[PDB]
């Protein structure tokens, strides 16, 4: 909806000017949509810029005052011709990197030898999070990079590989809410069911997010580490409470014996048992080791081999 002007060529930048100002920021014009910065120079090709619509950033011109406002910044794509194009599905577009964005009509730079696939939102932005694609669920970073003192905003839209947490964000991670792991194959593919990941075995479920603690599994309990998911296999003290894990990282129930050594695991539950306890209608004693008595006294009482207490 800007009219009355026209672009100009000059100083090996393009501007477009009407009544004798220089437009700024976001701009329709045309039937084509364009963007100027903070003097006027038009961009092209990969920019990451303050969301239009607004107002606040649009059919502005640099002899007007521009509003202190908190925009939100995406990644839009421009025709070397400074259009933006406007696609709300995908595009095959050369990969955005550290030599091929922010740059401005009449600057040199490399077009990107390799291309990549990008998606997009309704609003022309590249778009983040999750999407579903042939049969399978792939993460696009929603944030960037870190580190002490810095942000790259380079990562954000491409296709997320290997563990990977989903936080909730906006313009800054938002720590309230919570931020289950995942983990994305070779190709992006979000991992699902159980699936070991170096020499460990995670459990994803049908959702995809990294099980922690107590997890019942077709018919089956397993014990994920409580931060870090790896299953755990063996005898584990948890809660207060012994529990023994085969091989397979499946709760075991009931008699179990290791070595020579006899333990009792609840049939429910299945925390071990100490002290006198009946299966069955008949007496046995545990240690509190766990270890069951057998072939000797326990306070007076015998308990012959299968520590069964003798009358
Ligand atoms: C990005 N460069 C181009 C546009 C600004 C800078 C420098 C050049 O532009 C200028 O030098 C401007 C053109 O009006 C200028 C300002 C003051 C004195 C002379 C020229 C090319
Ligand atoms: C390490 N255990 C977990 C993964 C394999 C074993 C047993 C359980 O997994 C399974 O029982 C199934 C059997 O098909 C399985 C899933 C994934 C890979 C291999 C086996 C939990
Ligand atoms: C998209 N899901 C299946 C992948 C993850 C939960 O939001
Ligand atoms: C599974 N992790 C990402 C969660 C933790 C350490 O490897
Ligand atoms: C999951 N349980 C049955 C295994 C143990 C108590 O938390
Ligand atoms: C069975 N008792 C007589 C042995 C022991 C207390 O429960
Ligand atoms: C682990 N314990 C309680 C089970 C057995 C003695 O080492
Ligand atoms: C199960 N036991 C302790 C009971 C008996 C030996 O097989």
């Amino acid at each position: 909806n800007t009219t009355g002007g026209r672009f100009v060529d000059k100083d090996n930048r393009k501007y477009y000017v009407k009544d004798d100002h220089k437009a700024i920021y976001w701009h329709k014009i045309d039937g084509k949509t364009y963007y100027f910065g903070d003097i006027g120079e038009m961009v092209v090709g990969w920019q990451y810029l303050e969301i239009p619509g607004t107002g606040y950033r649009d059919n502005l011109f640099d002899n007007q005052p521009v509003n202190e406002i908190g925009l939100q910044e995406k990644w839009y794509y421009f025709g070397q011709d400074g259009a933006l194009l406007e696609q709300t599905d995908k595009q095959v577009l050369e990969a955005k990197t550290s030599e091929n964005t922010g740059k401005v009509y009449g600057e040199q730079y490399p077009l990107s030898a390799e291309k990549r696939t990008y998606y997009f939102d309704n609003n022309y932005a590249v778009k983040t999070g999750w999407i579903y694609e042939d049969g399978n669920w792939y993460y696009l970073n929603k944030l960037g990079n870190f580190g002490d003192d810095s942000y790259n905003p380079l990562p954000i839209g491409e296709v997320a590989k290997g563990w990977t947490q989903d936080f909730h964000v906006t313009i800054d991670i938002d720590r309230s809410k919570p931020a289950p792991w995942y983990y994305l194959d070779a190709s992006g593919k979000m991992l699902t069911d159980w699936q070991k990941v170096n020499g460990k075995w995670y459990y994803f479920g049908s959702s995809g997010s990294m099980a922690t603690g107590w997890k019942y599994v077709r018919g089956k309990w397993y014990y994920l580490d409580n931060k870090n998911g790896d299953m755990k296999t063996g005898w584990q003290y948890l809660g207060n409470k012994w529990y023994y894990l085969r091989s397979s990282g499946a709760m075991v129930t009931g008699w179990y014996q290791d070595g020579l050594t006899w333990y009792y695991l609840n049939a429910g539950n299945g925390d071990m048992k100490t002290g006198w306890f009946q299966v069955n209608g008949k007496w046995y004693y545990a240690y509190s080791s766990g270890a069951l008595a057998v072939n000797t006294t326990v306070d007076g009482y015998s308990v012959n081999y299968n520590g069964e207490w003798v009358q």
